């Protein structure tokens, strides 16, 4: 709704910085309204899903097993490891560590998920083969590196989601994990009236980088894409979580 566009440009002046915007029909595909589309912005966490895609993905061709067990030591842990840490001896499977990818945005996990695909170009060849040939990772825990567009992001997520790439139990895998997200908290949720459905991820990133990519609609079901990204902005991450669900509470308005 073009008062949500007004919102994002706001936001924009407010923030000093870019903001770019989907927002889209989960059902026909297709695209409600937009704002910077087709410009790159840095992903962020936001690829951790786009990874646990690539991840369902092995596992429904069974080159990858859920139930299969990662061990890993001090030397692999990275800044941020919340859940990681705690299993250096018992070691994790690999949903736990996607369950840690996604929900606590763990770091060491992404890494760990990385190296059983074959690193940032296999998930990047995984987003080629799937015609996203725009979103790009290039790196482990004005840049192109590990950045996608709004438009990529939301139609890759949404044929993740409900495409006929992955199978119907991977795709609610998928689902499940995101709608489990705990760092996330201040943005999109924070708008959100009760009884409606989420499953969304967030991102941070230097210089002013924040972001999400969701899947919500009313009563328990989803029913559109949304993802909001902005880079640029020197404002605190509390102002950064403000514009984007003032952002979220404008297209809970008029929906």
């Amino acid at each position: 709704h073009p008062e949500t566009l007004v919102k994002v440009k706001d936001a924009e002046d407010q923030l000093g910085a870019r903001v770019g915007y989907i927002e889209l029909d989960l059902n026909s595909g297709k695209i409600l309204e937009s704002f910077r589309p087709e410009e790159r912005f840095p992903m962020m966490s936001t690829f951790k899903v786009l990874l646990c895609g690539a991840v369902l993905s092995r596992v429904d061709a069974g080159q990858e097993q859920l139930g299969r067990r990662i061990h890993y030591s001090q030397n692999d842990l990275v800044e941020y490891s919340p859940v990681t840490e705690k299993h250096l001896t018992d070691g994790m499977t690999v949903r736990e560590l996607c369950s840690a990818a996604i929900t606590m945005s763990d770091n060491t996990a992404a890494n760990l998920l990385l190296t059983t695909i074959g690193g940032p170009k296999e998930l990047t060849a995984f987003l080629h083969n799937m015609g996203d040939h725009v979103t790009r990772l290039d790196r482990y825990y004005n840049d192109e590196r590990d950045t996608t567009t709004p438009a990529a992001m939301a139609t890759t997520l949404r044929k993740l989601l409900t495409g006929e790439l992955l199978t119907l139990a991977s795709r609610q895998q998928l689902i499940d994990w995101m709608e489990a997200d705990k760092v996330a908290g201040p943005l999109l949720r924070s708008a959100l009236p009760a009884g409606w459905f989420i499953a969304d991820k967030s991102g941070a990133g230097e210089r002013g980088s924040r972001g999400i990519i969701a899947a919500l609609g009313p009563d328990g079901k989803p029913s559109r894409i949304v993802v909001i990204y902005t880079t640029g902005s020197q404002a605190t991450m509390d102002e950064r979580n403000r514009q984007i669900a003032e952002i979220g509470a404008s297209l809970i308005k008029h929906w």
